[PDB]
Order: structure tokens, then sequence, then C-alpha cells
């Protein structure tokens, strides 16, 4: 309801420069500092295996969705307090819009 689509090339770039440093977004991809998020939309958090989540995220245990995610992104120590994703956050709604918006093609 409070997420709109964006331009899926404007997010791809996003992700590039805001969270490449820490994650992959293929299937098939690995863990790096941050679980592989392939497949994230519709799964709770806590559950790619192989991964060492923080006892927070995973008793958190958020359905990500397009619009729990909008709100993560904002400020992810704030919604997950203990998490140990060292991101400040993303401020622009259209600036997540966008994002989002290449995560849920790109993590299909
Ligand atoms: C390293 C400096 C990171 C950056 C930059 C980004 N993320 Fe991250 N993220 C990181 C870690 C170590 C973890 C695990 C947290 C824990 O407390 O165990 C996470 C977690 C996420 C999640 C939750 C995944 C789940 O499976 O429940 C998501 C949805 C996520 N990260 C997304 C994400 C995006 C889209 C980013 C770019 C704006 C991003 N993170 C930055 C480490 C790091």
């Amino acid at each position: 309801t409070e997420f709109k689509a964006g331009s899926a090339k404007k997010g791809a770039t996003l992700f590039k420069t805001r969270c490449l440093q820490c994650h992959t977004v293929e299937k098939g991809g690995p863990h790096k500092v941050g679980p592989n998020l392939h497949g994230i939309f519709g799964r709770h958090s806590g559950q790619a295996e192989g991964y060492s989540y923080t006892d927070a995220n995973i008793k958190k245990n958020v359905l990500w969705d397009e619009n729990n995610m909008s709100e993560y992104l904002t400020n992810p120590k704030k919604y997950i307090p203990g998490t140990k994703m060292a991101f400040g956050g993303m401020k622009k709604e259209k600036d997540r819009n966008d994002l989002i918006t290449y995560l849920k093609k790109a993590t299909e």
C-alpha cells in the first residue's frame, strides 16, 4: 500500500553502490558478509542456510515483503535492534522504491 514501483535500472545501480559490498542476489550466489538474498521475498528473516545470523534478526522473524523491506531499509538497526547489518539507511522513499523494484525482480 505504501510501496510504489520505480526504476529497476535505477534500483540495479543503487544495489551495486549500497548493497554489493556485502550481498549477492543471484540464485547460486554465495553468502559474503551478508546472506545471499535470492528468494528473500515471502521468506522470514534468519532462514538462509549456512549463514550465521544474529539472535536479533532471527527473533524478529520478519516476513519479507516490498513493504516491510521499505521500513527496514529506512533504518535497519531501528527495525531490528542488535542486527549486525552495518548500513545507515536509505532515507528517500523514491531511492527505496527504485531498489525494492530491482530486488523484487532479481531475487525471484
Ligand atoms: C555490509 C556493510 C552490509 C551492507 C552494505 C548491507 N547489508 Fe544487508 N545484511 C548484512 C548482514 C551482516 C546481515 C545479517 C544480519 C544479522 O543480524 O544476522 C544483513 C541482513 C540483511 C537482510 C535480512 C536477510 C534475512 O535473510 O533475514 C536484508 C533483507 C538485507 N540485508 C538487505 C540489504 C540491502 C538491500 C542492502 C543495500 C541497501 C544491504 N542489506 C546492505 C550486511 C550488509
